[PDB]
């Protein structure tokens, strides 16, 4: 509550439609050394009427030092469910909603700590709502049910200078090493990203005509199996800037033009939540 910047709580948002499977919400914030909680809903109501049904309600608490889910429906609350608040008052809070068909999955600095089974419809998720002790510094709902191995062209002007490239994504539990790359029409890859849990380290590289280059590693993994990430990958004026859970990890120059560069392939042991050009 000391600076405004964007998203002011109390906040609402109307979906552009109903929260499907495979779709995450994104909520970061901060909190005050005298915040004493917050929450979260996903709830039905028609378009601001306010009252109706909440699917699935998240109680922040530093008191009890306690997260709590629930749900209210016809009228009334189920019995609440529990899990440990990690949060001290105070730091950043990252807090993550993914659907499925059968459970939301909720993750808390990108580690998976409750699946809520669903109790009713997920469609009558309409709205959702965030107030109380926190300072908004992100939100966003979108993903889908991204497939391993993956590709599809980057719009039309692609990754162009200027522009970013960002990433959700989990690397799996018990996996070795996965791959993203950045192409180019015929092919070349500008920039092979490729996180490496055996030899502990991320590898850098270009394919030009068919051949690798020289490969830039070293800097600390800063991943983790199991746990999520976000990946961002910012064309500058001299190099890919790679950023790593909003931390610069690594710059790559330039092998090749920048520009032009439209096709993204990711493969190998991940888990891909979110891709969106920024
Ligand atoms: O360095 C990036 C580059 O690695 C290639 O594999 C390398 C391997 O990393 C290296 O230890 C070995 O000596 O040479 C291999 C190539 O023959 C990948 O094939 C290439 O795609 C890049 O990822």
């Amino acid at each position: 509550m000391a600076t405004e910047t964007n998203y002011p709580v109390p906040y609402r948002s109307k979906l552009t439609e109903p929260f499907e499977p495979g779709q995450t919400l994104i909520i970061k914030g901060k909190t005050a050394e005298d915040s004493v909680r917050f929450t979260i809903n996903l709830h039905n109501t028609s378009a601001d009427f306010s009252g109706n049904d909440v699917p699935l309600h998240i109680s922040v608490r530093f008191d009890e030092g306690k997260i709590v889910f629930n749900t209210f429906s016809k009228g009334e609350w189920g019995k609440e469910e529990r899990k440990s608040n990690p949060y001290k008052k105070g730091d950043d809070i990252d807090i993550r909603i993914r659907a499925h068909d059968s459970k939301f999955s909720i993750s808390v600095d990108q580690k998976e700590v409750k699946e809520y089974e669903h109790r009713v419809p997920l469609s009558s998720v309409t709205h959702f709502s965030v107030d109380g002790d926190i300072l908004i510094t992100y939100i966003h709902w979108g993903g889908k049910y991204y497939p391993v191995p993956y590709e599809s062209g980057l719009a039309g002007d692609g990754l162009a200078p200027g522009k970013s490239l960002l990433i959700f994504a989990t690397p799996e539990k018990k996996g070795k090493r996965f791959h993203i790359n950045l192409l180019k029409k015929n092919g070349d890859i500008a920039l092979h990203f490729n996180p490496r849990f055996d030899e502990k380290a991320i590898v850098r590289n270009s394919l030009i005509s068919g051949e690798w280059g020289n490969e830039e590693r070293e800097g600390k993994n800063p991943l983790e199996k199991g746990i999520g990430c976000d990946l961002e990958f910012r064309n500058e004026e001299y190099a890919f800037q790679i950023y790593v859970d909003g931390e610069r990890f690594a710059t790559y120059a330039h092998r090749l033009d920048p520009h032009d560069i439209n096709g993204l392939q990711i493969g190998g042991d991940v888990e891909v939540t979110g891709i969106q050009m920024v």
